[PDB]
């Protein structure tokens, strides 16, 4: 499939059995998603945004749904305005920029 | 062409006569540049992501050369980390979203 860029590319992930609304965000490095509760251990990272930085909690391996094609990453949890779905799970559905 | 995205998609762009490298971001409704002068008139604005708002002076109406596409959009000019392309003039060149 193609998405055009006039509106926000927002899509359907779903993860941890709940279907939740994402930005696919060439912009970002990581996949930042909103405060929710995930499985196993998690470690801590400091990431920078656009307005300074901010901590974050690190699962990996973390089972998600983008778009109806499953990946297996890292999903980082924290203060963002919106879930963004990062370059290293846009990679793992095969996302490319084509014009 | 396509764009992969196992490394941050930079580009060089040209505006006010200044070469500048950009980061082609679908996460951005608006394309972002640090500190530079532009002619015209602006309006102060705020813009939020990770880490809070940053406040920005909007241009509109500017030319920008990038990919070889001469394309013309509203660029925001304020202390952000990295210079950003927004959705606003992705469109203009014809980028889109592939999987
Ligand atoms: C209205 O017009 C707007 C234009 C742009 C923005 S934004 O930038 O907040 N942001 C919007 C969305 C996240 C809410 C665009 C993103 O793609 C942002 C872009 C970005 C920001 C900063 C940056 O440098 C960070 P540093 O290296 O620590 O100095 C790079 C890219 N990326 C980002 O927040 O990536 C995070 C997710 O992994 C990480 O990848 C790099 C930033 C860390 C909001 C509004």
């Amino acid at each position: 499939p193609q998405i055009t860029l006039w509106q926000r590319p927002l899509v359907t992930i779903k993860i941890g059995g709940q279907l939740k609304e994402a930005l696919l965000d060439t912009g970002a490095d990581d996949t930042v998603l909103e405060e929710m509760s995930l499985p196993g251990r998690w470690k801590p990272k400091m990431i920078g945004g656009i307005g300074g930085f901010i901590k974050v909690r690190q699962y990996d391996q973390i089972l998600i749904e983008i778009c109806g094609h499953k990946a297996i990453g890292t999903v980082l949890v924290g203060p963002t305005p919106v879930n963004i779905i990062g370059r290293n799970l846009l990679t793992q559905i095969g996302m490319t920029l084509n014009f």
